[PDB]
């Protein structure tokens, strides 16, 4: 296809009142009758209709119940009552056979087949293990059936399922169920009848047929209504269904307290589905879950996998009034429902769990992802001007950073403010397809702001870059003078980039106070401009506390002293800034040493001893009582790599990934007595999260107990790994182990394995920890692991845990061109069967710029063979495309 533009958007020439689907469930092959009830949209001349339709076998079609055939040669000499396929499938009949008169109702019915088992793309009906299941959003319902496939058209939906009784116990679809029994002259077959009273856009319908079990729960709304949750899986996962449940209805009930939410159907269905390309997807009634983000054991699941089950449960849920309630006019809105529902499981997972955990890993993984997406050459606005494909927007950045944008909202307009803009953004548009500019006005409209200058953070790629240019106490005036810098390089299709508004959190730490100055302690300041100059209250020397809870997302410029970092590290007030000065201290030395390592190729490394501010802070942190020990943990892990290298130019991983070793080495013999009396003291699965913080700060004090990865090293690990009550800290034990080569690295490794007994999640751990291991000829592992009888490029799970994680280790990028050419491989086989798994994998190779220019070559050689292989998908040609946009010709 070609390029598609924002600004060409238009409403359809025709409407949808009624969908009739009647499915004949088959493995092998399926039918789907379907009679569409259309008219053409008012003051609209007669025009030819056009419906989608992608890899559909046609075998009739017929319009208000005359059949027609399909239009060839012989047909044009006299028949007219013809139909039509365009060059990409699309159905198409002649304006001449539709009613003149626009209001005028008809009808279109189609007979076509469809091949789940041969649906390796995981789009449309398509077979899940022993179920059949169904995924849409955001293209894919018209590899179902005829449909305008676009959200801006709602429709009132009527769908019957027939399928084996053995086979097919459970048979489920959106809406309730008004009849079901005996198929009449098939016996052993069974059917049930959905109607979805409120009308819906397509990439919402869902059907799922197969072996199913259920928990459920009621739950009692604020009007008195009771709700039917239920959670289904097949058998064998059926016990493992208890937290999933818990989660949605804290989530239910925090909707209606936080932002006065109401569920509005009699039922809500969750149902596991082990092949699964998304997380999870929030048809409206019927929500289908990946798997990994819905079983849960001690056995099996860590504490971090465990919160992010209850964190997608309740950003599926959220999505029922932000996307389903209130819906997008078109893709390029995605953010409009996206960016909004990740803000809302944000604040819901915080208030669950800890905020100021939440709020550090958000922006670890903000600076990581995403400042990586906004630098490179698939840089795009959270609201995007053009897409290929997309399923290739479906982006940190329409995600991730769409929700920094919300919270911008909140912290412009505070809380009382956001929630009356939230109101008359649900007032005004209940029931609608609507656009990001409809929810700025809303918040604007009800708060009497004017957020016109707000939009650029709609318009305009790339992360801007806040200077501070000038931060000094002034003892005369009693003020402190602070100004402020804000640029942001060229993107992609837009080089100038105008000012944003941005909103800065500060606060000032008096030197005798050794608290806030400031009343209140935190202020909101509003840089409009491209240099602006503040003037701060400060009675006495103070010392600045810049971007408090990450209140923008920007890179900061702000020149400090060590003195000054370490006044922060121990008497800041917001949690934010308190662990980001001890990020930024670390960051700083870690990026150094690297530096180091990259001017000399390793080759003869002296490293300088780790400053006494760093390391007495450290044992501080360490040694502290009474703190949340999940912050302790936070502060005292070294920084995210990615996060590193992401300021890094060029980026070195190796470089980095040694310049890490040596800070974990140095700080663990320092400490050793420190570390070891802690390590001790955290011994002896509940899910209360002291429980977690307390294995949270175990496992990373065993990662700063085994750098030396000697044979002390392998036993103290060894004994972490065998005692282990939970998955939390056997994984984090295995992790550590799969880095020491040895006796202790296999028969853990051989243990992990028989303890899966089959289980495919567990099974994608052990795929993972050994593609990310730092071990000699890990990329021949992750070569050999491919021949393994338990990988399958067709589960995306399971293809991901290899490959995936492996694009993540920083021997991916061994100079010989041995890990890039594993990743190409893979991303050209599966292409062939599922392009959006494959699109996302070559996305490792987009920040070529970046790396020097012997791994420039050799990804540059990658990107140009996947970018000339024939028949390469939509999807995948997209992503390269946009990556060679910036390499040389030919
Ligand atoms: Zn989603
Ligand atoms: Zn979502």
């Amino acid at each position: 296809p070609v390029e598609k533009h924002r600004l060409d958007y238009k409403p359809t020439d025709f409407l949808i009142d009624f969908v009739d689907l009647d499915f004949d469930l088959y493995d092998d092959r399926t039918k789907v009758t379907s009679t569409l009830t259309m008219h053409r949209r008012e003051q609209t001349p007669p025009t030819d209709l056009v419906l989608d339709g992608e890899d559909l076998e046609l075998e009739s079609v017929e319009l208000d119940g005359n059949a027609l055939s399909m239009h060839s040669t012989e047909t044009q000499k006299g028949d007219k009552r013809v139909y039509s396929l365009d060059v990409d499938g699309r159905l198409v009949i002649a304006a001449d056979l539709l009613p003149q008169e626009a209001e005028k109702k008809f009808k279109v019915k189609t007979v076509v087949y469809v091949r789940p088992k041969e649906n390796l793309q995981l789009m449309g009906l398509y077979k899940s293990g022993a179920l059949l299941v169904t995924q849409c959003e955001a293209e894919g319902f018209r590899r179902i059936t005829y449909f305008l496939d676009r959200p801006d058209v709602m429709s009132l939906f009527k769908v019957r399922l027939a399928a084996d009784e053995k086979a097919c116990p459970v048979l489920l679809s959106n809406g309730n169920m008004v009849e079901s029994g005996k198929v009449e002259g098939e016996k052993g077959r069974h059917f049930a009848v959905f109607e979805d009273p409120f009308q819906k856009p397509c990439y919402l319908f869902a059907l799922v047929a197969g072996d199913l079990k259920s928990i459920s729960q009621s739950f009692t709304t604020m009007s008195g209504r009771n709700v039917k949750v239920s959670i289904f899986s097949e058998p064998e996962d059926s016990s493992k269904l208890t937290w999933a449940l818990e989660s949605v209805l804290k989530s239910m009930k925090w909707d209606e307290e936080r932002f006065g939410r109401e569920y509005d159907l009699d039922v809500f269905n969750v149902v596991c589905a082990k092949d699964f390309n998304m997380g999870a997807m929030e048809n409206k009634g019927l929500n289908i879950f990946n798997a990994a983000l819905l079983l849960a054991d001690p056995s099996t699941t860590t504490d971090a996998e465990y919160q992010r089950i209850l964190n997608v449960v309740g950003h599926e849920y959220f999505h029922q009034w932000t996307g389903n309630r209130v819906t997008c006019r078109d893709w390029f809105q995605l953010t409009l429902k996206e960016g909004l529902t990740v803000f809302r499981d944000q604040l819901f997972t915080a208030d669950m769990c800890s905020a100021a955990v939440k709020r550090i890993e958000d922006v670890v993984f903000l600076r990581s992802r995403q400042f990586a997406e906004d630098s490179g050459p698939m840089a795009h606005p959270i609201r995007p001007e053009t897409y290929i494909a997309m399923d290739n927007f479906y982006t940190a950045t329409v995600y991730d950073k769409g929700a920094e944008v919300i919270r911008m909202y909140h912290t412009l307009l505070g809380e009382a403010g956001f929630r009356k803009g939230m109101d008359l953004y649900f007032k005004r548009h209940d029931g609608k397809a609507v656009t990001c500019d409809d929810f700025r006005a809303a918040m604007a409209d009800a708060n009497g702001r004017d957020l016109g200058q707000f939009e650029r953070w709609y318009l305009q790629a790339g992360t801007p870059e806040v200077t501070v240019s000038e931060a000094v106490f002034q003892p005369d005036r009693k003020k402190f003078k602070l100004t402020l810098k804000q640029r942001t390089p060229p993107t992609p299709g837009q080089v100038e980039k105008h000012p944003f508004h941005i909103p800065i959190k500060v606060g000032l730490i008096g030197k005798t106070s050794k608290k806030d100055i400031l009343s209140p302690p935190t202020k909101v300041l509003e840089l409009t401009e491209a240099e602006q100059t503040f003037e701060l209250d400060a009675a006495e020397d103070c010392v600045l506390s810049f971007l408090r809870d990450f209140s923008a997302p920007v890179k900061v410029k702000h020149e400090q002293t060590d003195e000054d970092i370490a006044f922060l590290m121990a008497h800041d007030s917001d949690d934010f800034a308190k662990w980001q000065a001890a990020h930024t201290l670390a960051s700083g030395l870690l990026k150094h040493r690297a530096e180091q390592w990259r001017e000399k190729q390793g080759e003869d490394v002296e490293f300088a001893r780790l400053p006494k501010i760093y390391v007495e802070a450290f044992k501080q942190t360490l040694l502290e009582q009474g703190r949340d020990r999940s912050i302790q943990a936070y502060t005292l892990r070294l920084p995210d790599r990615d996060g590193v290298a992401q300021e890094m130019e060029p980026i070195d991983p190796l470089a980095l990934k040694e310049a890490t070793e040596s800070v974990r080495r140095e700080v663990g013999q320092l400490l050793k007595s420190d570390l070891l009396k802690v390590y001790a003291s955290l011994s002896a699965e509940s899910r209360d999260q002291s429980e977690v913080s307390r294995r949270r700060l175990r496992n990373v004090i065993l990662y700063f107990l085994t750098g030396e990865r000697d044979k002390e090293a392998a036993a103290l690990a060894m004994n972490h790994f065998k005692s282990a009550k939970g998955m939390t800290e056997k994984y984090a034990a295995l992790s550590i182990l799969c880095d020491i080569e040895g006796p202790e690295r296999t028969a853990a490794l051989e243990q992990f394995y028989r303890d899966a007994k089959g289980d495919p999640l567990v099974l994608d751990k052990w795929f993972a920890v050994q593609a990310l291991s730092d071990v000699r000829q890990v990329t021949e592992t992750v070569k050999e692991l491919q021949k393994h009888a338990d990988f399958t490029a067709k589960n995306p799970n399971r293809l991901r845990a290899l490959i995936f994680s492996f694009t993540r280790n920083p021997q991916f990028h061994n100079k010989d061109g041995a890990g890039y050419a594993l990743l190409a491989d893979s991303v050209l086989a599966v292409d062939r069967f599922n392009p959006q798994i494959a699109a996302r994998g070559a996305g490792a190779f987009l920040q070529w710029k970046k790396y020097d220019e012997t791994r420039q070559r050799e990804m540059l050689k990658q990107l140009r063979r996947i970018a000339n292989a024939p028949g390469l998908s939509v999807d995948t040609l997209e992503i390269v495309q946009k990556a060679l946009a910036g390499a040389p010709e030919e």
